[PDB]
């Protein structure tokens, strides 16, 4: 595929650094045309086969091609895509508000109701995504932004797609990668991937939004990565003393071992707990509420 081989500079003014990767940095920049905002990410090529010291084309353009599918409130847009000798730069969605998380971590209270707000808008960019065959594959609380931490009704933005893979029937896709504590037991023991995955992180993200705690944190990376693999997790009564049992069943279908048996994007949002079917189910969420002691911890 042919990007656009003028200079960036010509198109672009840029500014500061809006955080890195191991092969990217992010920066801010305003487009002379329009005089509008986008993020500029600069994606280092290895240029070389037998260097580690880039990203391969084959990654980048798997990227592209899938960024340049996706049109949804809740994903990141790509705007246009530069090359030079050394680099591809995505022009991308400027999203400006910082980490879910840490937003989250400011207030006072959150109550279970005011959590399943944010949860949804999430669960909706992962049932596009999933409509479009596309896994994510790399679902974390560093991925899930804000478009604008200063309104009313703050939106959701899923970002880096690095990961993302088109699912193919035919041929299966077997790979390990991710970060350990959010990663789905099939990741870890080199089995066939799917969708699926993408359900077992957002149950980790759930547990950690209504908690505070990993759920399968351990001492050494090894150690993390058995948890997984064994399914070893609690409900510790220190950290889900005040949560409801529908909270607890949202968890509990979503962190399976087998992926056949886990609960689909599309089950996950007719779930009690996401869409109350009546009376005073809506009152365990509308109640109870997050330890939002606990819960600053740990974006600390
Ligand atoms: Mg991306
Ligand atoms: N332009
Ligand atoms: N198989
Ligand atoms: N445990």
């Amino acid at each position: 595929t042919v990007f656009r081989q003028e200079n960036v500079d010509d198109y672009y003014d840029t500014g500061e650094e809006l955080g890195s990767g191991q092969f990217a940095v992010v920066k801010k920049c305003r487009e002379k045309s329009t005089g509008l905002q986008y993020a500029a990410k600069f994606i280092k090529k290895r240029r070389t086969k037998s260097s580690r010291r880039g990203v391969s084309r084959e990654d980048i353009e798997r990227e592209v091609s899938i960024l340049k599918e996706i049109q949804h409130p809740n994903v990141i847009t790509l705007h246009e895509v530069y090359e030079n000798k050394t680099d591809v730069i995505l022009i991308l969605e400027l999203v400006a508000g910082g980490e879910l998380f840490d937003f989250l971590a400011e207030k006072e209270s959150l109550t279970e109701e005011e959590a399943t707000e944010f949860l949804k808008q999430i669960l909706n960019g992962v049932y596009y995504l999933h409509s479009l065959q596309i896994a994510h594959f790399d679902l974390k609380p560093e991925n899930i932004m804000l478009l604008d931490r200063n309104v009313p009704k703050p939106r959701i933005k899923i970002i880096d797609f690095g990961l993302a893979h088109k699912i193919d029937f035919g041929n299966e896709f077997k790979n390990i990668f991710g970060t350990p504590e959010f990663v789905a037991p099939e990741i870890v023991n080199y089995e066939p991937l799917g969708l699926e995955a993408d359900m077992w992180s957002i149950g980790v993200i759930t547990y950690i939004l209504l908690s505070g705690a990993s759920p399968f944190l351990g001492d050494t990376k090894q150690e993390t990565l058995a948890n997984v693999s064994a399914v070893n997790y609690e409900f510790e009564d220190e950290y889900f003393s005040n949560t409801s049992a529908l909270a607890k069943d949202f968890i509990r279908r979503l962190l399976v071992k087998d992926p056949k048996k886990r609960m689909t994007i599309q089950d996950s949002l007719q779930h009690p707990w996401i869409k109350p079917k009546d009376t005073q189910q809506a009152l365990s969420r509308k109640a109870e509420a997050v330890n939002m002691e606990k819960f600053k911890k740990f974006a600390a």
